[PDB]
């Protein structure tokens, strides 16, 4: 056909009915099961599926019953593994697993574990390379006139996951604890906030539930992913990523940070990734709406469900759309004060990107490991994309040459911020560099349990190490960007908020110190800002100019204060606040700056359960949330999540009065054991980004 | 919510700057300008220093890092010690500083290096004239011009004026520009010539044909600026050379309805143009840009033809690359897999993968800041896509030095094209039962010789060295393990030597195979040996099997024998593609040992060529006549038979159709041309039919004044 010989097989739901006819098999018996021996060994009884799951580089019994019993001497049979719709053994789309006396490491291989009357027993093993996918499984008795095979046998259907198990896996962890914590968990938290806040939040990623697994290969097949790539955890991540984030009527979300959300659902209610998979399944098309933790929620169940370990990372004040820039531009005034005609660039409070777990035998030996990879598309060589997957390792050393987009995370958590005063008749001359504001603190996840855990250090070096000034040397040789030369450059000033609840008031001191033996006059001005979580101004709502004398080896201490009609009027969803210091020291004429952020905290929503805590038993549970303003929410959505025990729900209230409180009541007939969780989210057509949680233990 | 500015990612898009902005409390004695000159004309200093005087284009063009000059009039003498302006340029709707979409552009004592500034240089009565100096990472597109007079209240600053936009190209002869040719040589040859020869056939048969990058014809700077605005390109990357070429070799492939051109190897092409009938790029680039929509039809040299043209227009070096032998959709495995039967046949059945007989790319000159030292120069871009990390997409950037020395773990999709050129064929037996059995490999077919076309004129030279050492040799191996280690996959793992030669013989004419045994040892053996020959595409996919043969031979201790064939016209005339390929498979047995022998070659029938013959006066300005004229040289009637003619500087593309041609018929096709350029042009001619296609021809002309 011109172009090739034969089409490309980019689809696990196409198929071929191999012919039956260029001894036999009567039954073909797996051993299933969820409480079988092959699921149980292979970890992936959890998955709510009702065919037989292995993962890959691992022996799993089958039993074949021949019509007569089989004889090593006149015999010959073996059993074919085939997927997609043009299976070539050379692309690894047709595996004729051959019978051994011994199974070798690395090879496909059945050695016949024992046989009795008319049966055979079988230890099958897979490659440790093999494509990840939904295989069709036949009997292939090979006569001297032709192979006798199988009929098409949907109960037979095997899907070969990845496998963190195997040493010889790409995607190989060596640690039980991780292992469950990064694949096995269907639960997790998100951190945002805040660097001085951190507020969590619960995610239900939910890999195992009924269903999350064929729709990670329909993303798959929807991003026409040639078969013989899905076996490359890069590639796949690689490819999984770009699809995460709509392009136009493609991908899986359609982002947006518009706090209407015109026609669908608020980024910030969503309570998991399972109702939004099971949406892009069923309409076929992109779900209204996302941003960057949502796209990392959906993004990770994707991997952990294919068996690739993965985690959310957050990072706080993060440098987006770099550019490769190491510098974020901050235009001062000259009499000192923020320039909002032409400071149009922001640090996000928080960003959220996703961790992957593989080696990288595509770059030199060290690499491997923790791959940083980030749906949320900036500009890049390619042109507005997602990001990566790149070495969290090089990052940290600035090795930003190797592939995949490196030099852009690297810029997010790098950056300085450059105070850079433009004079009125149209000069630059920049005044100060804050080297430590820009990846303050990046964090995910503990092991144990929903705790935080501090992974800073992964990513970079302490600052004023030779290695951190090496890490930037590099960078900057292979691609980091630093256009403004900071070439020359005794007050110290700091400010802090005190943290308060929505719709209260609170402080904003500012303090002083004065080494030099010498007093001063200086001249401050604090600009608070209303901002979307990603940095952006939507209004000043205080502005507030200071006139400070410093006597030397003095310390003095300045306090605003913030009353909450002064924004309670102009609040965005998340709570965010933005301040801003700086001032002049009219002696020298240096200027100092200063910024900082806050949120405003939230009542949660109360998750109450009554009932029997067992598998089966109808368990009763109780949701109620508060309205804490001082007018009517409308349009009020209550959302209801928790894997194992209730698939997604939710409800709408027409209105609810100040004050007033509602209830929810359902009943759900929890079908696993063990510890599971509930979770709450609130979405109204004012107030949302509302959360509540409980951690029920289920019996049997 | 995202950001707090658009992005700024259109050229065409504009933002209306005020006259007046003043700001605070205070007659406007302050000077204001009556007109600008920018000394443009073909004829000035500027258009010709910046080497852009050929563009047939009617604004200012200016290349990036070096000066030039204009001349501002003002309402009153300029006095240095009260006024105080500046030039401004500014591009797409959201300009800023901060990213180079707004460059203010002091007056200045002296202009540095790398770094905008303008010198006043004379002062006449009432006129300063300045040279102003741009920074050679400038952003490349057309600039709007303003000059703006700064008052202690504001600025006040001149309106809207169209005739003033300048462009600001790359600029290859500046020793600070990414972009920069040391030699004027290569300058001339790989950016200001706008005509071309690509190279196809096979390698014991290289065929050449003249094709028009035509970058300075009208309309095509444009178009070119309009294409990384369909691809919603950020102003600020468009000073980027790998950027550039790694956004604009996916614009070139209509994936969807985005590109430039839809590809398509069928030999029908349903609703478009056949990718052999294109002359050059102006057609389809202007096309486009009328459509709005992908044009059809390419294949790899149309694509390697755009975009060049697209290339050398922005100014960026860059030239075609035909390799020989190429194995493409590789996914970086460097093995190529042929399948026997056990008797020596091949299994035409498992045998699904194809060597193209040749495959065209681009090699585009910059440096590469993004690399270690030592992999700037020339680097291969693939705008034919294939699976690579991303998949199914172009492949490219490449450094070509690091292909050569297997550094595959240097981005873009370097082990792509790796393969593409440095792969093995293994040929396995796969036995009745269902195993296979590796015969033997051939690893020189691949990657025969990779050519382009010279500096001097017409002839090719030989660049295979730039992609590989020699067979044998060390750095051949070790460029092959470093390769290995980061990427590039490799699975599998009797003196009786043979060899055929085919003798190429004309579209319709019956020809000759020579096979040839030896035998070195004192063994009489015995051979069985197969021959297959195939109608094929250019690209190796094949379509029939018109001549089955087998011969058992038996050799003589230290003999030789040649074994030939005569193929007849009639056993494959009736079933050719485009191209007129035909593919032999030469396989033997020598069943006492069970050693397998095995051989392919490819070859293309020669087509008559057409006659292009200039009458008149070959004066710029005047006209000649041109005849164009082509004889059926076939049996029959061909039908729909469209001709075409361009000669970029003597005449835009034309086509003339004729409904039918009678048999060893012939027909002229007279034109009067103006042409427009001086110096050595040329005329290509192509053609196309319901039947016959593919068959082109060229004429030099020199042009006086
Ligand atoms: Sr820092
Ligand atoms: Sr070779």
């Amino acid at each position: 056909g011109g172009r090739r010989a034969v089409p490309p097989n980019n689809s696990n739901a196409a198929e071929d009915d191999l012919p039956t006819v260029e001894l036999n098999v009567t039954s073909v018996h797996l051993f299933k099961e969820r409480w079988d021996t092959n699921k149980v060994d292979h970890h992936t009884d959890k998955y709510e599926n009702n065919k037989l799951i292995v993962r890959r580089g691992q022996s799993f019994y089958v039993q074949i019953d021949f019509s007569r019993p089989y004889d090593p001497r006149r015999d010959l049979f073996r059993v074919e593994y085939v997927i997609g719709r043009y299976p070539q053994e050379n692309k690894g789309t047709y595996i004729p697993v051959p019978i051994v006396s011994e199974l070798q490491s690395g090879k496909w291989g059945a050695k016949i574990v024992m046989r009795e009357d008319r049966s055979v027993r079988l230890s099958i093993q897979s490659s440790p390379k093999c494509i990840v996918g939904k295989f069709r499984m036949y009997v292939a008795v090979w006569t001297p006139y032709g192979v006798l095979r199988t009929s098409r046998n949907p109960e037979t259907d095997t899907y070969i996951l990845f496998n963190p198990w195997c040493e010889d896996d790409a995607v190989y962890l060596d640690n039980e604890k991780e292992r469950e914590e990064y694949v096995l968990n269907d639960i997790g938290v998100i951190f945002y906030g805040e660097v001085n806040d951190i507020k969590t939040r619960s995610w239900s990623y939910g890999q195992f539930e009924d269903g999350i697994l064929d729709t990670c290969l329909y993303v798959m097949d929807r991003a026409q992913m040639d078969l013989s790539g899905r076996g490359n955890p890069i590639k796949v991540s690689r490819v999984g990523s770009a699809m995460v984030n709509a392009k136009d009527d493609e991908g899986v979300l359609v982002g947006s940070w518009d706090n209407i959300y015109a026609y669908g659902v608020p980024p910030s209610a969503w309570t998991g990734s399972v109702d939004i998979l099971l949406e892009y399944r069923s309409s076929e098309n992109p779900v209204r709406y996302g941003q960057c933790w949502v796209f990392a929620g959906v993004f990770n169940t994707f991997l952990r469900c294919l068996g690739i370990p993965a985690r959310i990372v957050t990072n706080y004040f993060s440098a987006h759309d770099n550019d490769a820039n190491l510098q974020m531009d901050i235009f001062l005034e000259e009499d000192g004060n923020v320039n909002s005609k032409l400071t149009k660039d922001s640090v996000w409070n928080y960003h959220c990107w996703n961790e992957a777990w593989m080696t990288r035998p595509d770059l030199p030996v060290g690499f491997g490991g923790w791959q940083a990879v980030d749906s949320t598309p900036q500009e890049n060589s390619d042109g507005m994309y997602r990001c990566g997957p790149a070495s969290v390792q090089a990052i940290k050393h600035g090795h930003v040459c190797f592939q995949f987009d490196a030099p852009f995370v690297f810029a997010e958590v790098n950056s300085d911020l450059i105070y850079i005063t433009a004079k009125k008749d149209g000069t630059h001359v920049v005044e100060n560099v804050d080297a430590t504001h820009i990846g303050k603190l990046i964090v995910t996840k503990q092991i144990g349990g929903d705790g935080m855990m501090d992974i800073t250090d992964t990513y970079k070096f302490q600052e004023g190490q030779e290695e951190e000034r090496l890490a930037l040397e590099t960078a900057l040789m292979y691609g980091a960007k630093k256009p403004l030369n900071t070439e020359g450059v005794n007050v110290d000033m700091d400010f802090e908020v005190e943290n308060a609840v929505l719709g209260k008031d609170f402080k904003l001191s500012i303090t002083f110190r004065n080494n030099s033996h010498n007093r001063y006059t200086i001249t401050a001005y604090l600009s608070a800002n209303i901002t979307f979580y990603t940095g952006v101004p939507k209004a000043e709502f205080k502005k507030e100019t200071f006139d400070v004398t410093l006597e030397p080896l003095s310390f003095k201490k300045e306090a605003v204060l913030i009353q909450a009609g002064e924004y309670m009027g102009q609040l965005l969803e998340q709570a965010s606040l933005h301040f801003f210091v700086t001032a002049r020291i009219n002696e020298t004429r240096d200027v100092l700056a200063k910024q900082k952020s806050t949120v405003l905290t939230i009542p949660e929503i109360i998750i109450k359960v009554r009932g029997t805590q067992v598998v089966g038993s109808d368990m009763t549970v109780t949701v109620e949330f508060t309205n804490p303003l001082k007018e009517t929410l409308r349009n009020v959505w209550v959302h209801l999540d928790g894997p194992g025990v209730t698939r997604p729900m939710k409800k709408m209230f027409r209105e609810i009065r100040p004050n007033s409180t509602v209830q929810w009541e359902e009943v759900c007939r929890p079908w696993v054991s063990g510890h599971r969780k509930l979770i709450a989210s609130m979405s109204s057509d004012s107030l949302r980004h509302v959360y509540g949680e409980l951690d029920v233990q289920i019996q049997r």
